[PDB]
């Protein structure tokens, strides 16, 4: 009926559980589209992808796609306003993002669902009439600088580009595709290049609707989207550009049989095994890879994981299908290495040809397909609710690849077994087609090459012949055997009926001296699965540094014993996490509902019957003191956060502290340690989801039993079930804490004015102002003064006390950062002033929209649960009587609440500030007056410092 | 002049004694010794008259008592009755007064500027005494008091049922101390007018032949001659015959006599008493001293070394127990097991066993000599007294000695004599024993009610069968007689004092492992030293398990190193071993010649510590009772001990403590004390008779011998964490409420919390106190009636202070509340109302006080210890405090109390303990009180609140 539709696509297959409705077509000018109706969503999005990106580069400008990616939103023929798309979405509970890869340029936003027309319209004009603001040049060149230099100093990235690097540099593979201030202004100035005129001939080149993909979500019909994106995207220019293939592998002859030693940032071990393999794409409906990559990767009783961890050679292994460019993919096998297994990578390495050799013995086998294939099955059908920008921008990108039909189903349904499929790829999996990299800090001062975007200091070898001769000839081993029957796949699926008893929030089932258990049937999403949540108290966990090494290195060593049987449950949807808290231990397990007491029963019998493998134990604790000295690498942000914690919290062992104490961690004072912790215990629980009042009880009761029973268990005294206080800082006060960051050439800051105790006033004062401050703190601190690539506002909530915080990343030093986030304070306070009721209340409406917003899956209500019994506050109701609270607060009441609190002359304000320092660094012009800062307290000790200054007390709980 | 009947020849003192010593007799018969100290702060005086209780008509008990109270109360020349007591607190002085069975002694100090003023009031009483008939019913309600206090306590009720089991007719029945039955109740009834016979008794026993004088003072040996002739030679001579009571109050009927008591706690005590004859003419030889010193010994192949090994007793006190002129006792007490309580023929008889190897053996010479030489250095390098106990002491034995022996008396032994010995051996025999039982499984089991205290208790004859079987005693080999003790002293040493010398502590070390305080004496001289350690660990006190752990392992490390230590306990070298709420506490103290052997030894015990499990479940058993034991403690202790666990962060009550001691299992115990030792931080306190360079030594002794044998490395500096006190809320009251199951009286703390320690803050409160002190006495004590026990002060615990009232009365806690606040108005008052001359003398009386300097080492050790436990370590603090409070004002003080103490203060912190008595139910206008919060749960009440910072430390 419309022209402008050329076809409208079939029934698009989805789960019996998805409630939400599909509609494809394709439009005149080649576009693939995508409709999702759901009138439900609190927020709509869209997303386009276009099918060219930085390997369409040119020789002259490397990172031109990607600087597209940001010229491209900057102002439209309709809309000539440059922030205009951005200030809509911020006005409207929005957000927006791209990307740019080897073969795609996304782009993406939400909207609040009442205004997916005007959000839509802003930007579907880029793909219209786009201007590419000649102001923005500069600013967008020091953003895309910004960001590869953020990278620079990140160890995945570096490898990523020395693969390129080691490549066949004819082909595209070898391409630099982010960018920096050398690509996109040093270089073109040195050769009279022409940006802007480069950009737009790549964009007139390239940018053609029969390459794009659109994605379309909102609470309108599929019919009123159909005529909403036809009104859109039909106009899009249809220059009829072929799609850019790369047939030829970029590792030819000369880059096989090849060995390189590659210096790390980081204190890490690792071995990366890769072959070239051709393009498996098209074999999607029986996914060879997938197959291969299952076995390979097994971590299960006979897999090659399990025999090089027995040998003591590695702990960590991936295998399978890592995706190329059209044309070409690879096949990989990556492992850690511990000190011998760096000694022995030929010996690894013929380990697994043995275990490649073994599938080919055996030949492909259907039983393990048809599990594959069931377990996606279940996968899909039982699969949580996207989050719509998220939704949309994977969906945009997959209707390239996928017939419209099948977009939904792609990554996730096996249809055919072809057994002759995995015979072909298994075939290219051999020594004379390897590639091997090492990556180890011994290889410091004994390399000969230079990755030059990067700085990346590496060694290339030939590998000896009679090495290639040994991995051919390789011996088989009996170790190695195919996995068995995968009993943890799940059966049963019955959604037990909504109980009489039933609540809306957790309720508490069982109140002993042993357990609090709180308790909810799901009511709202109705799949077969739930959360169980166990808080395990030991004042002995965290008395000292040495048993605080002690908990971490028997949870590590627990789950290290567990792994082989726990595998099988996570391939069939059944996930388990058990961590070390600063009051004892965290355990976790989520998924399907059906075989979770068996897993939760055997993590317990471990936990109370643990048998340490003394080659394991020295195994971890030097991975665990490699871990304590590999904190000196994170980013200046990360540790300014680190800092603050422990000087704000009346206990905390500081890294230098927890590592000088793991020296003394012998095994026979861990023996010592595991009764002592289990001796004596609190256990605070949250079931959610897929379970019965009785069954909680049950499970609950499991794990005392076992505890009671091999542990010998008894409970804590409530005299000993105490929490650590928030430091208490003093009326007009002002401390600074300084550190150096030593692998980092950037500076670090975290602001915090701590406010007082949380109650339903003091939350609602603080997050307001938070919510009127939000946006205008990015558009000042990181859009106009160009501050630095990390710029976060908001409250801070720590020990039942909060505060407003400000987290910085900058080039300049903290100190100058210190003056300009006062001076902002300053115009936020007349923004206060100044504003109409009429936007005032638009920002009370909006906070309110975002704390009522209802969570989308069970793991996020679960969340919203489990913080409320972690704070020991118990306000489930917490949302409606904040938000009730909220509506009735005046402009006036934050308005003395900035002056009592926040101001710089305030009477009651307790800032403290942590600075972390550059690794070169050392301690007008229409800009915002920033007032006069007092000279700052500098802390010297940390102990001194709590020593001389009072704690607050303990929120009181609601339950 | 001729008022003096003879002067005594030199009074024999140490070489090291530098007060001037006259004895002489008066013509009325008066024995006086008067001591010339020119250095002396305050000057003393004490009289003793040699009738006491004993001498009570038998148809009034007390009266001797009595007399001691109601003598006091004004004269001729002085006829007020507040006229002495009053003089002696305007001249920075104090009076006290104590009636025993055979004397009664007065005694007082004052400033060394008013000796003259205060002992012409004093003479007085024993010239023309008025006697006030206005405080006859006061002083009657004070000895009831004294008396009702004692009834409840153990100790007394045993001391009264002895003396109800013998004679009769014998003075040693006697109820000595008197309540109102027998001084009000009884005499009225029997138409006795106490006032008459009261001026009976004095006028009949009250002669100066039977009296002692004793007078301390700046003022020369002549000029103290003058004075004690002045005002003593009028005391009348009635000539009266000393009382003397030869015959034994128990006599053959009394003898071979087992009896079983109930007490109040769960106490397990066997007691063996034998009737001996009055051995006091026998001093110079002592054989009571030389087998108290044998059956008594600790060491090894002693009685009590085979009564531990066999599980029967932990503790025993053996040698000669006091009677009165004419009779004597020998005693034989061990405290016992469950076991022991099961066994107590068999340990009488390896009692009976050790006696005859002592027979079989004979008298030893060197056990004598050891003895002699032991005496002869305790008395030569004797400490330095405080004066008003000192003349107190020596106006008793002045009745017992010649002049010159009157210091070396109870001191140096002379002639060895072996028959003396044999005769006192011979007495310790089964057919002249008395056996008494105290034990709870007696309850109910008892016919017998004590009348003075209610002690219930049954009286059995012991079997001849019992009797023959331990006169039969076999030789046992388990048994031998002490070895030389080689802790006996011989380098006297008095060490140079150094160039680099300091009047305070210095900080001589500062590592990560040990901060060393050292100060060589600079003002004894006395061959001695001080060491004393505060030993830091996180798991001696993380959870109540620990706690109990870390009790139990010092006891046991005690209990092993006894037979050793005890050597060294006889030699004057003491040391003393507890556990802290934060990790161990070591004090060594004595001569410095054996004290780094013996340092050595505990030390290395510590570290190598092998624990023998009898002793473990016996010591374990021991703490169980010991913890339920308190709730027979005082209503007041048990209102202080709730106020510790309130105020302070982290505190284990008993009952934590005691449900967590039966998983304290013996390979639990042997797990925890290597964790223990295994990280620790030391800091110390070394001062006497020492160099900067022996302090060091002796430092690296310590941390070298713990870190070999337990592998000791130091803290970090973030777990060296003090608790902190609850910061309580302005404008703020809460109450906690208690009982007391065993007594009938109600215990208070109320606690006004000011703010932290400073100079300004512990000055206002101090001032404060200081003005208070004696109007709350008056008001609250004498007047109002309330109870024994009333008390103000300043409370610091933690870096932080405020006031606090302690009573302890039978009136509901409540109405204590409103009589406190009553007084806290009548002060409001009396501070603006009191003169600028009434002020000052309140300031100078605080700062009298507050540097009253140190008379022996181990007061001036004491003073400086307690700058390091709170870790301030203002060693100059008494001079900066006054020098302060010097320049404080009424007006300073009234915004003071307006600000933090009044009932409407605006920073008004309140904390009150309410512990009822045991059948209780759950004048000035007191003012309106608000409603008080109960305080329910401790632990929540703490969570609500914040936490103090703690004190910032002094530096150099
Ligand atoms: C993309 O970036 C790079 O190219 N980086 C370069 C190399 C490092 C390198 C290499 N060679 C060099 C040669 C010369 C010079 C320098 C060199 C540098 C690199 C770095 C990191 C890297 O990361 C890994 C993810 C890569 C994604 C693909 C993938 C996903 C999942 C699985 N597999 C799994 O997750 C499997 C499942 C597969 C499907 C069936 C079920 C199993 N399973 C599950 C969890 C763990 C388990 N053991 C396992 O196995 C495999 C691939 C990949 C490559
Ligand atoms: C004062 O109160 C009473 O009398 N109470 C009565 C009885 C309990 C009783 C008894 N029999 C009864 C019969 C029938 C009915 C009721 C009865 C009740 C009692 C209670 C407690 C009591 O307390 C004990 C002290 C009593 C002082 C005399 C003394 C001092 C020191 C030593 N001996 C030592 O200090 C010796 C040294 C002596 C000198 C040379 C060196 C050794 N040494 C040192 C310390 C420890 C060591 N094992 C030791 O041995 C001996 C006696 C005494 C008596
Ligand atoms: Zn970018
Ligand atoms: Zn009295």
């Amino acid at each position: 009926n419309n022209p402008a539709i050329k076809r409208i696509g079939n029934h698009i297959t989805k789960s019996p559980e998805d409630k939400r409705e599909y509609r494809g077509l394709e439009l005149a000018n080649g576009i693939k589209v995508l409709l999702i109706s759901d009138p439900t969503t609190d927020k709509s999005s869209a997303a386009l992808d276009v099918h060219i990106g930085s390997l369409s580069d040119p020789p002259n400008i490397a990172g031109l796609s990607h600087f597209l990616q940001h010229m491209l939103f900057l102002g439209t023929k309709k809309y000539p306003k440059e922030n205009e798309y951005s200030q809509f979405l911020s006005e409207h509970a929005g957000s927006s993002n791209a990307f740019t890869s080897g073969e795609h340029t996304n782009y993406y936003f939400d909207v609040s669902h009442e205004h997916l027309e005007g959000a839509l319209d802003r930007f579907a004009q880029f793909f219209l009439s786009p201007l590419f603001d000649e102001s923005a040049k500069d600013r967008e060149v020091n953003a895309v600088d910004s960001e590869h230099e953020k990278n620079v100093m990140n160890d995945a990235w570096r490898l990523f580009q020395l693969e390129k690097a080691t490549g066949n540099p004819k082909h595209p593979f070898s391409k630099f595709g982010t960018g920096n201030k050398y690509t996109l202004e040093t270089r073109p100035n040195q050769e009279g290049i022409d940006v802007r005129q480069e950009l737009l001939k790549f964009h007139s080149a390239y940018y053609s609707s029969n390459l794009m993909a659109v994605v379309v979500l909102g609470r309108e019909s599929l019919d009123d989207l159909t005529n909403l994106v036809v009104k859109l995207f039909s106009e899009v220019e249809n220059k009829n550009v072929p799609l850019p293939e790369f047939p030829e592998h970029p590792f030819q002859e000369e880059h096989l049989k090849q060995l390189y030693k590659i210096v790390p940032i980081k204190d890490i071990r690792n071995l990366y095994v890769t072959f070239p393999i051709p393009d498996l794409q098209k074999y999607y409906k029986s996914n060879p890879g997938h197959y291969l990559g299952h076995l390979i990767g097994h971590e299960g009783p006979g897999s090659l994981l399990s025999e090089l961890k027995s040998k003591g050679w590695v702990n960590t292994l991936v295998g399978g299908q890592k995706e190329g460019a059209r044309g070409f993919m690879f096949f990989i096998i990556n492992v850690d290495l511990t000190e011998e297994g760096l000694l022995h990578v030929e010996d690894i390495i013929l380990h697994m040809f043995q275990y490649i050799q073994k599938l080919r013995a055996e030949g492909p086998q259907e039983w393990v397909f048809q599990e594959l294939k069931d377990l996606n099955a279940v996968a899909f059908r039982f699969k949580d609710k996207e989050r719509p920008r998220g939704y949309t921008s994977k969906i945009a990108g997959i209707l390239h690849y996928y017939p419209l039909e099948e977009v939904l189903t792609a990554e996730y349904l096996l249809e055919e077994f072809r057994p002759d499929l995995i015979e072909m790829v298994l075939d290219k999996l051999r020594p004379e087609n390897v590639r091997v990299a090492i990556v180890s800090k011994s290889f410091e001062g004994k390399t000969d090459r230079t990755e030059e975007w990067y700085g990346t200091q590496y060694k290339q070898e030939a590998i000896p012949d009679e090495v290639i001769k040994k991995w051919q000839n390789a011996d088989l081993n009996g170790k190695f055997k195919l996995p068995t029957k995968n009993e943890f796949i799940p059966t049963n699926f019955e959604i037990l009926p909504l109980e009489k008893e039933a609540t809306p929030y957790p309720a508490l089932i069982k109140d002993t001296a042993m357990s609090k258990l709180w308790f909810k049937q799901d009511d709202k999403f109705f799949l077969p699965k739930a959360n169980l949540n166990f808080e395990f108290f030991s004042p002995f966990a965290y008395v000292d540094p040495l048993h605080s090494n002690m908990a971490y290195l028997y949870l590590e060593l627990l789950k290290d014993s567990l792994n082989e049987y726990a595998y099988a449950a996570e391939l069939a949807g059944l996930s388990y996490d058990l961590q070390n808290t600063i009051y004892g231990m965290y355990l976790s397990v989520k998924g399907y509902n059906d075989k979770q007491p068996i897993l939760l029963k055997k993590i317990i019998e471990k936990m109370a019957t643990f048998e340490i493998d003394e080659k394991r134990f020295e195994i971890i604790k030097e991975a665990y003191m490699r871990s304590l000295n590999n904190f000196r690498a994170e980013q200046p942000h990360q540790h300014a956060m680190y800092y603050l914690r422990l000087l704000m919290t009346e206990v905390a062992w500081t890294k230098d502290e927890l590592k000088e104490a793991l020296d003394d961690v012998t095994l026979p004072r861990l023996k010592a340690f595991i009764p002592q912790l289990l001796s004596r215990l609190h256990i605070e629980a949250l079931l959610h989801g897929n379970i019965t009042k009785q069954a909680a009880l049950g499970i609950m009761q499991m794990v005392e039993d076992t505890l009671i029973e091999h542990a010998h268990t008894k409970p804590l005294l409530p005299s000993q079930l105490v929490r650590y206080r928030e430091v208490q800082l003093p009326d007009r006060g002002w401390f600074v804490y300084q550190q150096r960051n030593e692998v980092h050439n950037n500076s670090g800051i975290e602001i915090y004015y701590q406010t007082d105790m949380q109650s339903t006033s003091e939350n609602m004062f603080l997050e307001l102002f938070a919510q009127i401050i939000s946006e205008p703190a990015f558009n000042t601190l990181r859009t106009k003064e160009q501050l630095g690539y990390i710029v976060f506002s908001g409250p801070r909530r720590a020990n039942g006390i909060q505060g407003l915080r400000f987290i910085i990343q900058s080039e300049k030093p903290p100190h100058y950062l210190e003056s300009r986030v006062e001076a902002f304070l300053i115009t936020m306070e007349k923004s206060i002033e100044d504003m109409t009721e009429e936007a005032f209340q638009k920002h009370i409406q909006a906070l309110a929209i975002r704390r009522l917003d209802k969570p989308k899956k069970l793991s996020a209500e679960s969340a919203k649960y489990w913080g409320e019994i972690i704070s020991q506050q118990y306000n489930f109701d917490r949302d409606n009587t904040e938000v009730a609270y909220l509506k009735t607060l005046t402009k006036e009441d934050i308005i003395k609440f900035y002056k009592e609190m926040l101001a710089v002359d305030a009477p009651r304000r307790h800032k403290v500030s942590v600075h972390v320092l550059a690794r070169e660094m050392d301690s007008d012009i229409n800009l915002s007056q920033a007032p006069a800062l007092p000279q700052p307290e500098v802390i010297q000790n940390m102990t001194e410092f709590k020593r001389g200054l009072p704690l607050f007390p303990l929120v009181k709980p609601h339950i």
